[PDB]
């Protein structure tokens, strides 16, 4: 049913800065492969089959990474390195295809998702902000778990996830009566953004990782910026919609300390550099 | 009813070189404005709404075209040159798209077609190919003859031109019984590729524009290399297939004298430069 | 000799949209390859090795023409297509570097020089404004006697070319006393912007193509109007004016500026008719008009 | 004195795949920013002002970073963010040049060189294989003392880094009398490749950092095994020592090879803990581990 995913990667990243200065904030490489990769990955785990890339003219090197290199491969064969060109061609299934469609301008993610309306037509859509990772501890994905609670309830799903009481001054954060058991949903009212330390209706997060009907480019074409939550109220007022609670962990490749995180997580336990990893590690101190 | 059209820009131009040695063949200049511009005219003029290009890596200057560049933006407002402000923002209108989907290698038109196929979904199509240019002298452009004829007949349509019987050996020609009028489609069997200057079944070259149904995807994914024409074929042994006879003038902006006569051509019917121009060629000799 | 050439490039090149909106203004197609393979051809059969492009960070096209193209020269090979894979690898005589550096902003081309010093070091140089093509000549090209006439005077040279009277108000034209003959150098003591109809100090037009000596850095260094049009290059040959002769050296030849959309068609017109394979084809497409 | 570094970055990293699929291996981030911008740090801290970048086709990433961008400029203006705005504006001082020019097809380090030819002319240069990343240091960095030692002795200098007894068979290794101490160079012989684990001429390893006299473009000119590996540095200095000495520096601090990923994650660490705002937070992350 949930097939099509859009990935809004048109933004600058200011906050990863000077990393991304030459380079799409999604190209930083996250142990030995750019971010965007552990998304796409993420997105196609969990039965996705078109990624659409909602992009800026100054990123055509997340559009490459997903096509095939001419002169890298024919020299991986004039070499005899068939172990790489493994690594380089076989990045997503060959049934999995890559769209782009441009941003215009930076009018915000409500005016992201609405650039990607031609591309998604009536079928229902999963969105997923690359800046966010999440890994997962289980064979099924918080993205996997969300879109078979879509795909059962007809409920819009928004990933969410709990913070100290002190710091959802820093985030969306949703308006629900009982927090719900990691792996589960319940209904929600809407998003209160940076409510201050002391007024927010619960410590969920909102972390970057929807499932939504068509209905809500509609939504977003009649918004007072075009800003997505402001959609997804207007959707309130139709249909139900639950904050699904993820069992696995995020890391904000944005940060410059959250990006230091998913280096050392997912480094710690890449297939063949975790364990030569854990000892330059343990050799530091 | 037609409004998707795929434009296949991922194949490098070897016979426009070196013009094309560094930028796509597609963005050399016909008059002050690059070639594509009069083909994505050509598909919107004939209520096209969704542009797919079918591209290659060395080819952003195409999407970057259709997208809106910030520092030239904002240095025609730092000037005051609003007149050319106009030029580079108003390309296409608002509710046209254009989306991008990579050709992995160039392994033939039909498999440009077939790259298209997660972004055509159910809906029919037109193909046009970005290296031929078409002029139109009424108000209705021969695309759009076309679609209205695919509209009613619900025939495929393959847009031909007569040619002079000693070159019927450089184009595709079809196999159809008696020549249709300027304007109007007979029934068609086949494609003979550059039939021997004796044994052709007809004058009438493939230009290069078709209206096809979704159903050729399915097609293209069984060809005995994918070329377009067999798929076409096989659309045969369950449809009728029309061949469109054209109003209109073409130039292969491929061939180097083509493209000599489309600037030509073009650039005596230019609004501004029209008149100036016609000057320039009389005071040749 | 003069072995060194600065081509500015790193303009936007708002006068001739929308064709530039993508693409370099410098890589518009005349005839069959880009306008800058002609700037570059003149400099180099006027026996310029090192090629100075002043660029900007959107005009990688212009460097990736005058290197070689992987995926290009294997797709021209798998066709057998062995004349054009020899013409597409040999742009450049192998002897000839071509070498870029940055300029961060458009400060305007006094600027753009300035950002050549390094590169220039204490050699003289050239510079060729690469939106002016100079075609014809009988033999040696007008930059090849320019630079043999900066070579024995060691005078500062500066292209003109004559005007119509009643247009030297679209022009930088020179001061000079006497109008010197076509191949020829004379001393001038200023350039004036777009003089006015009634008294202008000759018909002679700056054309940009200029041969400098290295001091004019220094020069370009301590330059005013900073921060109204930024660095000016003829207010640094003023200043040079005051240690330096300058001349003004006449064309033989006749230019083309592919700036405006009018003066790129004179030129594809033009060069389309002396393409030594096209012409005789082209000159058909034209008779047959009407 | 030596005022010119040729940084060869025109390879297509197939060692570090697939991080450098789709960007160059240079533009990795290391902690927070590019690793070339660590190599070109060490260059300017040194003295260098001339950056020659001998670069390929893709590349333009490496360019773009050391060139101001309007577009992020103006966004980071617009949300207030002035400190920020300041860094990205100065990532090199004002006096520093980068120039690139292309290496057509490649060839190999010695045919990368040679095509700085161009821009070093007859000066002495440096040369720093970005790959590598030198570290630490109690006042100047090594290339600064290997620098004032080829100022002094006028030999050509080969940074070089002991290695353990077991591993010389990894490694260029260098034909030298005594090693030196750190911090001090001596007369070597020749550079063996990757020698046999029993009998090597030393434990000091080539570690990717050279001063040399611009005689070396010449020798690179007339160095054989072109359609083999093609031109080889070491046989240029081999050449070299034919007329002029040449000496091992041995260097103070410590190198990272960002080739290898495993290199590289050596990098991140170590940088990390000494970046100057996150260090402390980031050890934090490191405890929490388990
Ligand atoms: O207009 C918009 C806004 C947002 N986004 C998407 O949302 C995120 C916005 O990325 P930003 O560039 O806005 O975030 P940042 O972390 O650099 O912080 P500031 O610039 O706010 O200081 C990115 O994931 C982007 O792809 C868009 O694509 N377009
Ligand atoms: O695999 C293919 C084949 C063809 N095409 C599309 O069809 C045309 C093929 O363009 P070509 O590059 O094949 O044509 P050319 O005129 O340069 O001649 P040769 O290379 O054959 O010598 C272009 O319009 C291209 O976009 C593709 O997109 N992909």
């Amino acid at each position: 049913m949930i097939k099509k995913a859009v990935l809004p990667v048109a933004g600058l990243g200011t906050r990863f800065l000077p990393a991304s200065k030459s380079i799409p904030k999604e190209m930083v490489t996250v142990v030995d492969r750019p971010a965007i990769e552990y998304v796409v990955r993420e997105a196609v785990e969990a039965g996705i089959e078109q990624i659409i890339l909602v992009t800026h003219s100054s990123k055509a090197s997340i559009e490459n990474y997903f096509d095939r290199n001419f002169e890298l491969e024919t020299t991986l064969e004039q070499k005899k390195k068939f172990d790489l060109l493994a690594e380089i061609t076989q990045i997503v299934p060959e049934h999995v295809s890559v769209i782009s469609v441009r941003q215009p301008q930076p009018l915000g993610l409500g005016h992201a998702v609405l650039c990607a309306k031609s591309v998604v037509g009536e079928d229902d859509f999963a969105v997923l902000l690359p800046d966010v990772l999440v890994k997962d501890g289980s064979g099924q994905n918080d993205l996997s778990r969300m879109i078979s609670r879509y795909n059962s309830s007809q409920a819009a799903q928004i990933m969410v996830e709990a913070v100290p009481d002190h710091l959802v001054d820093q985030y969306g954060i949703v308006d629900v009566a009982q927090s719900p058991n990691e792996g589960e949903s319940i209904a929600m009212q809407g998003i209160v953004e940076k409510p201050p330390v002391g007024a927010a209706p619960s410590n969920l997060s909102v972390v970057g990782r929807y499932v939504l009907p068509a209905k809500i480019m509609q939504l977003l074409e009649n918004t007072p910026e075009i800003q997505l939550t402001d959609a997804i109220a207007m959707l309130q007022d139709t249909d139900t919609v639950e904050a699904y609670r993820m069992q696995g962990q995020t890391f904000d490749c944005g940060s410059k300390l959250g990006y230091l995180k998913a280096v050392l997580h997912y480094g710690l336990e890449h297939p063949k550099l975790g364990m030569e990893f854990k000892q330059l590690i343990l050799e530091l101190k």
